[PDB]
């Protein structure tokens, strides 16, 4: 036998939501990726929220859900253009509840409905074996230079 979760709401994206997005991002990174990721590459990564207003046009220029548990946000991901997955970031107090699940579910459903039959995600090292228990495809090990540092990710790609 297994625990049943429920389905947490989802809603887009409001300019308003701009701090706490930022805040479930930063907490996130600090708190959840430290077996794949040391302290400086967490620093560089969580550092993009520090430009607000580019870290706000990412989302409010991509498609931006946030989930929502008792009406307070717990975790949101982004789809850029047709099929990429930009940004899938669930609160460090919130994680193992299915809500990364509920995310990416809508965006696939949300990719699917604009042509899409290939949705591709650079996974970091920490995401990578949840996104293959949702049928992702590991393509490709790459690097990103973000902020002065190097941190690995995985392109991993899922056939709609
Ligand atoms: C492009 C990008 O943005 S990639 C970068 C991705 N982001 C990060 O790495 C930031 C740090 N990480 C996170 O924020 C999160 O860990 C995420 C986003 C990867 C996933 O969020 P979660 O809400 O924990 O995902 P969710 O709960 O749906 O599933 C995670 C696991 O918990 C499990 N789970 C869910 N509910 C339960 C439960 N009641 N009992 C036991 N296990 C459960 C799922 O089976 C799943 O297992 P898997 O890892 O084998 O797939």
């Amino acid at each position: 036998g297994h625990m049943v979760m429920s389905t947490p709401a989802l809603r887009p994206y409001l300019p308003e939501d701009a701090a706490v997005t930022a805040a479930i991002f930063v907490a996130s990174i600090e708190q959840l990726t430290a077996d794949d990721y040391s302290e400086e590459q967490q620093e560089a990564w969580a550092s993009a929220a520090d430009d607000e207003a580019k870290f706000a046009a990412r989302l409010s220029g991509q498609l931006t859900l946030i989930a929502t548990l008792q009406g307070v946000p717990v975790g949101f991901a982004s789809l850029k253009g047709p099929d990429h997955i930009d940004m899938l970031y669930v609160h460090p107090d919130y994680v193992g509840r299915d809500v990364g699940t509920t995310l990416i579910d809508a965006l696939e459903k949300l990719a699917g409905a604009r042509g899409a039959l290939i949705l591709t995600v650079d996974a970091s090292d920490n995401a990578a074996e949840f996104f293959a228990k949702r049928g992702y495809v590991a393509k490709q090990r790459n690097t990103v230079s973000i902020n002065g540092e190097w941190l690995a990710n995985t392109t991993m790609t899922k056939s709609l």
